[PDB]
């Protein structure tokens, strides 16, 4: 039927409907820290989120998205390996049924419990659907989540999950500041890739933060309580909504640190 993460519709099946799945700049990939080239020409990232406006949280049946107002340059990313300004449109996570699995990216093959993704489109294209159709369309900043100490800043998110339990639910979600989700350090790896869920377009410049942030077991647990299914359908827990690592092929990973 339609794509998902189950046995019969899992990532191993996406190629049939989205041939791009076997393309050349597919994501995620394994980051090999010894083969990554430190490039001293990469500039520091620029995260301007002091003017962020969250609007809604929504369960889409594949993850939950926190959406922002992108009608104006309010929450932008610039700097790093990027040209022009990338506007914040939404953030969502990928996670697993267990703590030692959940992340999409991997580091020297180590998997983290979740991978937060912040998505931004290149303003040069006028709108997100136009950005997706360009090689330098989007910028995705990725951050790993390790189970440890709680993260105050993620708690407002955890708390509303109860109201968007099933596919199609949404809830007003204003005044959230995504600055609470950032690690102390902004060192990263960069490579040219794609969206990790269909349509798997190769329009992304990935920026993966070296340092992860901590979440308590309890916080992660509440992620594990959402459903894939719509209300009135048999319960399918939302878990393991991560794609496996893809072959790097003709690409280089560049670091912003030594
Ligand atoms: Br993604
Ligand atoms: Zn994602």
């Amino acid at each position: 039927h339609h794509w998902g993460y189950g046995k019969h519709n899992g990532p191993e099946h996406w190629h049939k409907d989205f041939p791009i799945a076997k393309g050349e700049r597919q994501s995620p990939v394994d980051i090999d820290t010894h083969t990554a080239k430190y490039d001293p020409s990469l500039k520091p990232l620029s995260v301007s989120y002091d003017q962020a406006t969250s609007l809604r949280i929504l369960n889409n049946g594949h993850a939950f998205n926190v959406e922002f107002d992108d009608s104006q340059d309010k929450a932008v990313l610039k700097g790093g390996p990027l040209d022009g300004t990338y506007r914040l449109i939404q953030f969502h996570f990928h996670w697993g049924s267990l703590d030692g699995q959940g992340s999409e990216h991997t580091v020297d093959k180590k998997k983290y419990a979740a991978e937060l993704h912040l998505v931004h489109w290149n303003t040069k294209y006028g709108d997100f659907g136009k950005a997706v159709q360009q090689p330098d369309g989007l910028a995705v900043l990725g951050i790993f989540l390790k189970v440890g100490s709680a993260k105050p800043g993620l708690q407002k998110v955890v708390d509303v999950l109860d109201s968007i339990k099933t596919k199609g639910k949404s809830a007003d979600f204003t005044n959230f500041d995504p600055r609470g989700l950032l690690p102390e350090s902004l060192d990263y790896w960069t490579y040219p890739g794609s969206l990790t869920t269909p349509p798997l377009l190769e329009c992304v410049t990935w920026i993966v933060l070296k340092e992860p942030i901590s979440v308590s077991s309890e916080q992660v647990l509440k992620f594990r309580k959402l459903n894939f299914n719509g209300e009135g359908e048999p319960e399918e827990l939302m878990v393991d909504n991560w794609r496996p690592a893809q072959p790097l092929k003709n690409r280089q990973i560049k670091a912003s640190f030594k």
